[PDB]
């Protein structure tokens, strides 16, 4: 019944301290506040640690000591306004702490804050304080063991899932971001207990290039060892709309829930599939009568499985706030059974000016038409799900699953 959301004063400051995402988190939490949702939500405080040793122990559950050390040293150098020595440039380069993942004065505290948020969110599900927890400061799916990638420095998702599986525990991870959830997929590549499902754009030279047919004829990789068939991917061509994306993923989600019977669901809800994201690749909306995002979240919540909802990508800050406000309101409705009426007019607040010139909740887009490739992927995914079920000796109505598709 209880819906948790991660916020706090320091957390807000840190989530708003990065050059790439600026004040997006402030717009998200202030639009949620403006629509009077905060009293319906349980504040989940970010996790803090008893010592540096305890913080390091927690982060190095996934990340390497040398990577965490390099990330902490990058923050120190950007704070002293020290020019990096040639030696320091090579160190940072070795961890990809450069180009799209640059240093900045708060890079470690900013990155860690996401981990603090998503770990606290996982704990609140484990002790059953909340049935769903939202962290709009998390979702950094690209970060690897020893590599920064796609403005992801620490993988708050991997650390949250590790806490859930450590708490027979199975986790279904659903990645709705425009980009492939490569970092989360890789971390659990060998585990049958964490099934990863990413739906994303893939095309030649599009970041990160995984989650699709790869040269090793190209083959579709899907995990290894005990984790064989446990990594699911739906790559989609540009231009897909709400209905087609919904019809593409809906049967996959329902089939994974039926076969896996997850103890926890973790959803990455990156907003860069919106028609108005500057990426301009997918044509998803935040519309509610239907938004692909809201269709997906409503389906996942209907399973009544303890669920972690995270952010991620989303480069139109006002449209990201607009979508994540509706996801939050939908979450309250579905979990609490309490209808939350949201005025189509953006309420007056701190950031009202940023919603111009229309100042409406619906993103300013008129959907039109975007099927063949989806059917091929459906046959391949249904096949892979059977192989996953067979390998792990899982019992399920094959016909019931076939019928979803
Ligand atoms: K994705
Ligand atoms: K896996
Ligand atoms: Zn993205």
């Amino acid at each position: 019944m209880s819906v948790g959301i991660v916020y706090g004063d320091q957390y807000r400051q840190l989530c708003c301290s990065s050059p790439k995402f600026g004040d997006r988190y402030a717009l998200v939490m202030d639009l949620i506040n403006a629509y009077k949702l905060i009293p319906e939500l349980s504040r989940v405080p970010p996790l803090q640690w008893d010592s540096p040793s305890r913080m390091y122990e927690a982060v190095t559950a996934f990340h390497s000591t040398e990577y965490v050390d390099a990330l902490k040293k990058l923050q120190m150098l950007h704070c002293e306004e020290k020019e990096l020595t040639a030696d320091d440039e090579l160190l940072m380069d070795s961890f990809s702490l450069n180009y799209d993942c640059p240093g900045f004065p708060s890079v470690f505290d900013y990155s860690l804050a996401a981990v603090q948020g998503s770990l606290a969110a996982a704990s609140a599900l484990i002790c059953r304080h909340c049935e769903v927890v939202i962290n709009w400061g998390g979702g950094w799916h690209h970060a690897k063991r020893s590599e920064a990638s796609g403005f992801c420095y620490l993988n708050d998702i991997v650390l949250a899932i590790h806490r859930l599986v450590s708490s027979q525990t199975r986790v279904l991870y659903v990645d709705l971001d425009l980009h492939h959830g490569d970092g989360v997929e890789e971390a659990f590549w060998y585990s049958p207990r964490v099934v990863t499902f990413s739906v994303h754009h893939a095309s030649p030279g599009f970041f990160p290039g995984t989650g699709t047919w790869n040269m090793v004829l190209p083959i579709f990789l899907n995990g290894a060892g005990r984790g064989r068939f446990s990594a699911f991917n739906l790559p989609l061509e540009e231009g897909i709309n709400d209905l087609d994306w919904s019809n593409a993923i809906g049967p996959i989600l329902d089939s994974l829930n039926i076969v896996i019977q997850p103890s926890y669901v973790v959803v990455q809800c990156g907003a860069d599939c919106l028609a108005t994201d500057p990426h301009r690749i997918f044509r998803l909306t935040n519309f509610y009568p239907l938004s692909g995002y809201l269709y997906a979240i409503k389906k996942i919540l209907s399973w009544k499985v303890p669920t972690l909802i995270l952010g991620g990508g989303g480069y139109n800050f006002p449209d990201t706030a607009r979508l994540w406000t509706r996801v939050t309101a939908l979450t309250i409705e579905e979990v609490k059974g309490k209808k939350m009426t949201i005025s189509p007019e953006i309420p007056e607040h701190s950031y009202f000016s940023r919603y111009g010139p229309d100042f409406e909740l619906d993103i300013d887009y008129f959907p039109h038409k975007s099927l063949d490739s989806i059917q091929k992927h459906h046959r391949r995914i249904l096949e892979q799900l059977r192989n996953y079920a067979d390998l792990n000796k899982l019992i399920y109505d094959y016909d019931q699953v076939y019928q979803l598709y």
